[PDB]
């Protein structure tokens, strides 16, 4: 099916990307992981995302999410996320055509034993996608946790 | 990698699965469509969940959603759905071996404009997977929504 007028602006995502990343917190020590990504669609207003990571070394498996992102031609954009450890996100925000990037911040994370807000922000840069991932708890204020660049492929 | 100890009681599940429902509620005509849906595993205590429907004459696309199903030695479950429609659900409940049955019903909701509460019930009925959805909204209590039965490939 075609690509939806909503979706084009965001077309750049579409593909499969693999890279790695680097993740940290106040209470747990310092990792690298690898990761995978596919963006794809279906003629809606929407792309469906499925992610997964690894160990680097053996390529043994580590985590898994998938979601839908739905942008609107206004540049707002909500995105939902289901995760393999059981938790959830609603998270919404904005998009920017110049800069190929996208900034969300949760409304909501459900099923979380200590998570309060996630944010995500994406920027394609030289033709690599690039995130950042930070998160709060009741004690410990929104802050870096994740972070990786990954290839098209 | 080797189905994980706590994943094994739902193993009927894994593969791929392909039939047709119907849906209904006070407010909307009745219709019915297409489904498929694939279960699969990395090894970990997590079954992953991928859904589509369509239109029965042509096959033009309709929903998706998918998510991750969460099994305890106990007989609980957690499983956690992102919607391409842009709701997430956080559900718990049970299952029950010798009846091939799972039983959920939502703790959280989220990004719903109307609907409340879901259910879902699940039941392998002579190797055909069946389920039945429920929803409610602040007027209508909880009600028969969707239900389908699937053949698995």
């Amino acid at each position: 099916p075609p690509v939806h007028p909503f979706v084009a602006p965001l077309s750049y995502l579409l593909g499969t990307w693999r890279g790695q990343g680097e993740g940290e917190y106040p209470t747990i020590p310092s990792f690298r992981y690898g990761e995978e990504i596919r963006f794809s669609h279906s003629g809606k207003p929407v792309i469906a995302y499925t992610q997964k990571t690894w160990k680097l070394e053996s390529g043994a498996p580590m985590h898994a999410e998938s979601g839908y992102f739905r942008p609107r031609p206004d540049g707002s954009i909500e995105v939902v996320i289901a995760q393999s450890t059981g938790l959830v996100e609603v998270q919404k925000g904005t998009y920017n055509v110049d800069e190929q990037s996208i900034k969300l911040k949760s409304d909501l994370v459900g099923n979380a034993s200590k998570v309060k807000e996630i944010s995500r922000e994406f920027e394609l840069v030289d033709g690599k996608l690039s995130y950042v991932v930070r998160m709060s708890t009741t004690t410990n204020p929104l802050q870096p946790h994740l972070k990786a660049i990954l290839d098209k492929l």
